[PDB]
DNA sequence: GCTCTAGATTTTCATACGGC
DNA sequence: GCCGTATGCCAATCTAGAGC
């Protein structure tokens, strides 16, 4: 039980009102699905918290990439200090997964580092849905894949409360069967140790705080939450509890049986594949199924066990796995952020993990029982859905069609309009475009140009310093670390003009860019759709002389549309502008 | 209708080796 | 067997075109 205490220094404003206002009507009516439709700086975000604020329950959010994750997360930090906002995403620094690709007839091995920060923070989302109610879970994808039971999960919880009664040595036994490891030395998180009647534990969510129990003879006395660094105390406990250091607990019991079942099902593929003459197939199978399953014979965990997930929970074959939705309780919401991709993506998931799998299947690398292990399938995601709104300033087709409208919020709480757009020809294009450029330094702001193409962003790069212009390339082969840099370099002034291609969308503030320019419009394609263009146009609407010029020849049927969706946008703002009497300003940011 | 291209994101219960 | 350490740049997915 708890309560979402939202706290902002404004209140709801423009289009946000009425949109909090319809959504939270929906939900309460017992609408499944919803849309927020919310032009680029309308304040999202913002309407969203107010939603989850109003009808307080559990809340997960999907997003499509990390960066966006992040920001979430930190802006839903600053709206609900007071309650749990979470953070779930894969938590692989690098990860190769097994694979065979028969065009070339290679085989890959299985290659991953773990995040520790990660860890922890998925143990501090899954332990926080059993402690309390005011919750918030910013996820990626990861949220779809496999996760032990989450009953099993909550059963093999350690209490620990003032006055229980309890021998030490039990709890210790009970801590390392939930996978937490004794260090005296070196004393980190997913650890215990003790010091004479004290038990110190380090919860597998936590960094910087441990666990203090202090114990009488079998009688804990007291419970102190104290500082990893310093030592000193900070609070007193009357309970606490301790999670499992992991998401997937094997228990002996039932390993045994697993093994078995394994070993029947690897003889009746081993026949299988001989009976159609697969021969080198069933050595392979036979060479590494054996393997495998002598490490689970002489240790606990075997190389790859995951593969062997479902036998080893002992559920039938074609089983749903467990995820972080059924962490949830029933009554959850799901929100997604920018849903026209990662709906998709999250779809995709499934297909990419199922078409890799069904290979070395194939050609007798795993058993079928491998298919078992997956993420879950759009389908099924949707049969976990409780409800859910798809935020997006696009939305795409499923949205759309699942949505009894769209709740639309275009006003922008600093009154900003939506920039206009030029269409003009190819022909001396780029000259066009370095004067507008030059323009735009003298008047100390900045220019985002996209392009078609990796090497055509880099030539034009080049063409733009030998113009004596400043400016910087940006695309997938630059670092994460290295884009912030960029991106802070450009409004800071290092750089005048940003090019890239297709990371100039999506999440993108930078409201010293003035004007968007968007070479080869024409150009049919994913770079060039509807939403596409209407995306790249949004990053000029956070400036009060924000402008747009399509360099193309024609007007394609997307042009078109984008063309007449920012046309609308503009009036509606430019109306609500001349009713209240606001003068449009640039919007004030930190760049630092 | 098949096959290829573009840029860009995400996911995946670490493990082979050696020296006790 | 039990440890601590060095180690990877390798897949298939998405949308929406081009080229035969
Ligand atoms: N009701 C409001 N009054 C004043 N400012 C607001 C309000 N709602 C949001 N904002 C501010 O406007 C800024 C831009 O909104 P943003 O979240 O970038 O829009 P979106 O992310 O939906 O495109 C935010 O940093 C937020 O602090
Ligand atoms: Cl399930
Ligand atoms: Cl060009
Ligand atoms: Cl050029
Ligand atoms: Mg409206
Ligand atoms: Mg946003």
């Amino acid at each position: 039980e708890g309560r979402f205490q939202l706290v902002a220094p404004y209140e709801p404003q423009g289009d946000q009102p009425q949109a909090i206002a319809k959504l939270v009507d929906g939900l309460r009516r017992g609408v499944k699905h919803q849309t927020l439709l919310g032009a680029t700086g309308t304040g999202k975000t913002f309407t969203i918290s107010n939603v989850i604020a109003q009808v307080n329950k559990p809340t997960l959010v999907i997003a499509h990439n990390k960066t966006l994750a992040g920001q979430l997360y930190s802006e839903l930090k600053e709206f609900f200090p007071h309650n749990a906002v979470e953070y779930f995403v894969s938590y692989y620094d690098y990860y190769q997964p097994e694979a065979y690709v028969p065009q070339t007839d290679t085989y890959i091995e299985k290659d991953a580092k773990i995040n520790d920060e990660i860890d922890k923070l998925r143990h501090s989302a899954t332990s926080a849905l059993f402690e309390r109610r005011d919750v918030i879970i910013v996820a990626s994808v990861s949220s779809i894949y496999g996760l032990g039971s989450p009953e099993e999960y909550r059963e093999l919880v350690v209490s620990l409360r003032v006055g229980m009664e309890i021998e030490r040595n039990a709890l210790l036994r009970r801590l390392v069967d939930i996978q937490y490891d004794r260090n005296d030395i070196d004393f980190r998180r997913g650890t215990f140790r003790v010091r004479g009647d004290v038990v110190e534990i380090f919860p597998a969510s936590r960094d910087e705080h441990s666990i203090r129990v202090e114990f009488f003879g079998d009688e804990i006395e007291r419970i102190r939450e104290v500082d990893a660094l310093t030592g000193e105390v900070l609070g007193e406990r009357e309970h606490v509890a301790i999670f499992p250091a992991s998401h997937f607990v094997c228990r002996e019991e039932k390993m045994r049986l697993a093994i078995q079942n394994i070993e029947q099902e690897l003889e009746e593929r081993l026949a299988e594949l001989r009976a159609q003459g697969k021969l080198l197939e069933a050595q392979r199978l036979e060479q590494r199924t054996r393997y495998d399953l002598e490490m689970m014979r002489e240790m606990g965990f075997s190389s790859g066990i995951e593969n062997y997930s479902r036998h080893l929970a002992l559920r039938p074959p074609g089983s749903t796995p467990y995820t972080l939705l059924d962490y949830f309780p029933d009554d959850f919401l799901i929100i997604v952020d920018e849903s026209h991709v990662t709906l998709p993506q999250l779809r995709g998931m499934y297909n990419g993990d199922r078409a890799r799998k069904q290979v070395l299947v194939d050609h007798g690398f795993r058993l079928p029982s491998a298919l078992d292990n997956r993420p879950l399938t759009f389908e099924e995601f949707e049969q976990k859905i409780n409800q859910i709104i798809y935020v997006s300033a696009t939305p795409g087709p499923y949205e759309l069609e699942h949505s009894p409208g769209v709740v639309e919020q275009i006003i922008r709480p600093t009154g900003l309009l939506d920039p206009t757009i030029d269409v003009r020809p190819t022909k001396g294009q780029i000259d066009d475009l370095i004067g507008e450029i030059r323009e735009r330094v003298e008047r100390n702001e900045r220019t985002l140009v996209t392009t078609l193409t990796k090497k055509m962003a880099e030539d034009l790069t080049d063409y733009l310093k030998e113009a004596g212009i400043k400016v910087a390339y940006l695309h997938s082969e630059i670092k994460t670390l290295e884009r912030i840099e960029i991106i802070r370099d450009l409004r800071l002034g290092k750089y005048d003009v940003l090019v890239g291609i297709n990371l100039l969308r999506e999440g993108l503030d930078i409201p010293e860019v003035s004007l968007v320019a968007i070479l080869d419009a024409d150009k049919e394609g994913f770079l060039r759709s509807e939403r596409s263009l209407i995306q790249t146009i949004g990053r000029a609407a956070r400036n009060a002389n924000g402008h747009v010029i399509m360099y193309a020849d024609t007007i394609t049927k997307s042009m078109e549309i984008a063309i007449q969706e920012t046309k609308r946008r503009r009036a509606i703002q430019e109306e609500y502008n001349r009713k209240h009497g606001i003068v449009p300003r640039t919007v004030k940011k930190e760049i630092r």
